[PDB]
């Protein structure tokens, strides 16, 4: 396995905190809870908070040596961000109030107190041992079953990245460790439990729903909302793609979603016990998960199985489109931003993306009666989109035409869809979009005050497909480095969201403890620095067909690799003032793919020595193996 210094995943299911972060009252020998040896003594009202160093997730155990008084208690509380340390409660799942913490009657004698996966927390990196009552008590562990991706080898990935840049070095391992995290027993779902309340008050809650089918699934969050949500898939399924490879868990999180498709085609908001709710977008997400799990799997029994549902979808949302030409949506429900309604930029620019997968996965499958609907379809929103929503003076897209807002989500999807009438306007868009950012990443205008590591991803594939590598490199940096070293995050995963200002409030959420650091949806850099920057892109199932792309930006070294069943994609260049000293890719046997490196002329050698002109930077059908540049 290479690289794997910078895999954050844990060694051992059976954890232990990994240091002594604070001791309140008088407790001997602490440290005895970190696999120090010896035991911890709880001399009456006390209590200790432990570090774990990374954020983990799994079910506590108590070993309890000794207890005095019949009335002796140990809480555990357990926290994801440091600024909820406490030794009466945990952080929140629910939409008011925050969680109780584990209380174990250790008073009635010695032995390991422990509740079981019904009580699972999904995310936490501080752990708080609180001793509440005047009783002498000696622990001789407290450690967690650590249950997270719970049928993988945490260790054994199947990607890997390494760039010149440390720092999106770590961003990368920890996109890919929030999506180990996300990825739970199947049986432990729904932290919603609730689906006003002050500290004295605390709230129960459990991890005892049956989500999914299977013993793996990716939820939306560790901690919370353990639900499988379609939106997330957007950028969870490609980041999980070029790393773990645990592309099981999506298909789990894909079929319980479509498992609910309703008669006219309506794919759910999200997977059960969620209200049933209408939603266009997250409908279409459905359909892109479906589209990008058969790109990477090349699962052609899967897709046959699901091939008619996912034209009856197509159905359901082309029966918005209206006599303009666009989709008229009807339903405010999205990626809990505002202003949900009618003639949405994102709306039809996820529309006319899904409308080009449909037809692309329809010649797969030789299924040629829709696509000159399909297609026609697609051009006409093109068009109207570009003639009615595109403000040349601000050179964004508008929101919808009656209105002067500028959406991060719909332009970045509007680049990174097609939709754009020339590669000039979305160099503008780019452009536009990185002149908005704040002290603290790109801002969301579609949901107020607030900084979306989800939409971020997206901007990012805009970024690099407009031809600036580097700025995507600068909001990588300026973005996710706040969100991975800022004093109040893990360290290890990444945030739902936050705050234009850098506070962690998230707009939707009263209740600021509930905002989860560790959401599958925030890990964009991933499969961004690999696809972009590595330059390794799948364009056809399993890899049948690839390209080359890579689009270093000031980069000196990059190295990156993933596997699929055809074989192990590799990429490896190092360059000097703007000019490559070393390029060479990997790409498996009996595929053929194409190649656009820039402004570089040469020759590209096989492993048996075929020589192929690069003629504008470019190649096609190239057998595949180990090519160099000369
Ligand atoms: C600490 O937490 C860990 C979390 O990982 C616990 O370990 C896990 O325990 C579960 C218990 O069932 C194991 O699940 C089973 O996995 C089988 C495949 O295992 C794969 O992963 C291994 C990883 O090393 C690997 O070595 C192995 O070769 C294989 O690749 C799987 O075939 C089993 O199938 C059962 O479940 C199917 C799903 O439906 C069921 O879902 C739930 C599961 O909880 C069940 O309650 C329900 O009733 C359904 O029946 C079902 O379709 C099948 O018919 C069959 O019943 C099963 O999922 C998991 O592999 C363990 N993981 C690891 C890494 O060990 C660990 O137990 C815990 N500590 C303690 C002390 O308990
Ligand atoms: C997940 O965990 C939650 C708890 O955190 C759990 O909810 C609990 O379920 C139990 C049932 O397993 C509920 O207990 C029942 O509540 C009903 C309604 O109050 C009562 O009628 C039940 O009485 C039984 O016994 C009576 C005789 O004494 C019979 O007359 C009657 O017919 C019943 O047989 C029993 O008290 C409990 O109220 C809930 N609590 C909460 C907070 O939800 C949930 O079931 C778990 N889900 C799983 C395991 O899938
Ligand atoms: C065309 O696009 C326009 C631009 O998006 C749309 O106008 C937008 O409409 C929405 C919905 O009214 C406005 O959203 C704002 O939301 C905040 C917060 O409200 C939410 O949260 C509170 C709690 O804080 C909760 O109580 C609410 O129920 C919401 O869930 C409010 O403070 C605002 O007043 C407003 O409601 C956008 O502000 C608004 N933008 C603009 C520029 O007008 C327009 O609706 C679209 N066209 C159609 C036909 O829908
Ligand atoms: C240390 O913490 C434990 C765990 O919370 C405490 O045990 C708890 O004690 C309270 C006492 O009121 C119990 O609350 C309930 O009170 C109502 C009356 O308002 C009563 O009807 C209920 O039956 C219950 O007694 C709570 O259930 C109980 N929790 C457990 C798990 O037993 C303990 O008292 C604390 N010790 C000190 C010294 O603070
Ligand atoms: C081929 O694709 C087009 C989309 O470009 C489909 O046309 C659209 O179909 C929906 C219903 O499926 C129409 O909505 C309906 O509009 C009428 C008004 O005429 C309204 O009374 C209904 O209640 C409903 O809202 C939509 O207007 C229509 N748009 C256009 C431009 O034709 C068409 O169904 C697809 N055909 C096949 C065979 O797939
Ligand atoms: C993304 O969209 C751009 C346009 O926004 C596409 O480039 C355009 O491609 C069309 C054909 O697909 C060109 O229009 C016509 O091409 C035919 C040959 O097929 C020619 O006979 C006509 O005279 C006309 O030129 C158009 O010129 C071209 N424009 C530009 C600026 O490239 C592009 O192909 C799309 N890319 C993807 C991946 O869909
Ligand atoms: C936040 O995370 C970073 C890593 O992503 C932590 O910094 C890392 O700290 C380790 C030590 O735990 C460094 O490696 C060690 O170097 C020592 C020599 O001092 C060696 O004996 C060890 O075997 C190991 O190689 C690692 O280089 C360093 N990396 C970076 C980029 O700082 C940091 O401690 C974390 N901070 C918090 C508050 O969690
Ligand atoms: C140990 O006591 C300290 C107080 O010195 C606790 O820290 C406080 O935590 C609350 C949040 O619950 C903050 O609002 C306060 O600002 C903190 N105190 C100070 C002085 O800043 C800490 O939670 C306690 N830890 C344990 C394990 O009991
Ligand atoms: C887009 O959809 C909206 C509803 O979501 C339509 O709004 C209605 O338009 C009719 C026009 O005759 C008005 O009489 C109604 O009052 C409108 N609804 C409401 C709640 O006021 C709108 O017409 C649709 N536009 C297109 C072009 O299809
Ligand atoms: C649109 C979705 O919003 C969030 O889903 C939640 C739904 C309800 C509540 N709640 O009311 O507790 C909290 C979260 C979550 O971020 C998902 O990733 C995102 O796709
Ligand atoms: C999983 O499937 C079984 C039957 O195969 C069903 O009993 C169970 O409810 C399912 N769990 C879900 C859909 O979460
Ligand atoms: C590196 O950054 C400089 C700006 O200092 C820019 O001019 C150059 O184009 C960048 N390199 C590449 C390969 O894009």
């Amino acid at each position: 396995v290479p690289y794997e210094e910078y895999i954050l995943a844990p060694s051992s299911r059976d954890l232990a905190p990994a240091s002594v972060r604070q001791v309140n009252g008088s407790v001997t020998n602490a440290a005895a809870l970190t696999g120090a040896g010896g035991q911890a003594t709880f001399n009456g009202v006390s209590s200790v908070t432990y570090d774990f160093g990374i954020n983990v997730a799994g079910i506590v155990s108590v070993d309890v040596a000794s207890a005095s008084s019949e009335s002796a208690f140990i809480g555990v509380t357990f926290t994801e961000s440091s600024m909820w340390i406490s030794n009466e409660a945990c952080d929140a799942t629910q939409d008011a109030g925050l969680d109780t913490p584990l209380w174990f009657a250790v008073g009635q004698g010695a032995g390991v107190y422990s509740v079981g996966k019904k009580y699972t927390r999904g995310a936490f990196r501080y752990m708080t041992v609180v001793s509440n009552t005047t009783a002498t008590v000696s622990l001789n562990s407290v450690k967690i079953n650590y249950t997270a991706s719970p049928i993988q080898d945490l260790r054994a990935y199947t990607g890997y990245f390494h760039s010149s840049d440390e720092l999106l070095n770590r961003i990368w391992y920890a996109g890919a460790y929030t999506l180990q995290l996300c990825s739970i027993d199947p049986t432990t779902g729904d932290a919603l439990v609730g689906l006003t309340i002050t500290l004295p008050q605390t709230d129960k809650w459990w991890t005892n729903y049956t989500i999914t089918n299977g013993s793996s699934t990716l939820t939306d969050g560790a901690k919370r909302d353990r639900l499988v949500w379609p939106g997330d898939m957007s950028i969870a399924l490609e980041s999980v793609a070029v790393s773990t490879e645990d592309l099981y868990s999506v298909r789990t999180a894909l079929e319980s979603l479509y498992a609910l498709q309703k008669a006219d085609g309506q794919l759910p908001y999200a997977g059960k016990p969620f209200y049933d709710t209408v939603s266009f977008t997250y409908h279409l997400h459905s359909l892109v998960g479906a589209a990008s799990y058969y790109q990477y799997t090349g699962d052609r029994a899967w897709l046959t199985r699901y091939w008619g549902q996912y034209k009856k979808g197509v159905q359901w949302a082309l029966s918005g489109v209206d006599s303009t030409g666009l989709a008229n949506i009807t339903a405010s429900a999205d990626w809990l931003r505002f202003g949900m309604g009618a003639h949405n930029i994102e709306a039809n620019a996820i529309l006319y993306y899904v409308l080009n997968d449909a037809i692309s996965l329809a010649q797969s499958l030789n299924d040629n009666a829709p696509i000159r609907n399909w297609t026609a379809t697609a051009a006409r929103i093109k068009t109207v989109a570009n003639e009615l929503l595109w403000d040349d003076k601000n050179g964004l897209y508008t929101d919808n035409e009656t209105t002067t807002l500028h959406p991060q989500d719909g332009n970045s999807w509007a680049v990174k869809a097609n939709l754009t009438l020339s590669a000039n306007q979305s160099a503008i868009i780019s452009e536009s979009l990185a002149a908005r950012w704040g002290p603290y990443g790109a801002p969301a205008p579609e949901a107020g005050a607030t900084v979306s590591p989800f939409i971020g991803g997206f901007e990012l594939q805009a970024h690099y497909q407009a031809g600036q590598p580097d700025r995507a490199l600068d909001l990588l940096r300026l973005q996710w480095g706040f969100m991975l070293d800022d004093p109040r995050m893990t360290n290890s995963t990444f945030i739902e969201g936050y705050s234009t200002d850098g506070s962690l409030v998230y707009a939707p959420y009263t209740n600021r403890p509930r905002v989860s650091h560790a959401h599958g949806w925030s890990t964009g850099p991933t499969s961004a620095l690999t696809i972009y920057t590595a330059g390794l892109r799948v364009t056809g199932p399993a890899g049948a067909t690839w390209l080359y792309k890579p689009q270093p930006g000031n980069l000196t070294q990059v190295e990156a690799g993933f596997s699929t069943r055809l074989g192990s994609f590799a990429s490896s260049f190092s360059r000097s003032g703007g000019r490559y000293q070393e390029l060479s890719f990997t790409t498996p046997n009996g595929t053929t793919g194409s190649v656009e490196l820039g402004d570089v002329s040469g020759q590209l050698v096989s492993e048996g020595g075929v020589k192929v002109q690069l003629v504008g930077g470019k190649a096609s059908g190239l057998q595949g193996g180990k090519w160099r540049l000369n």
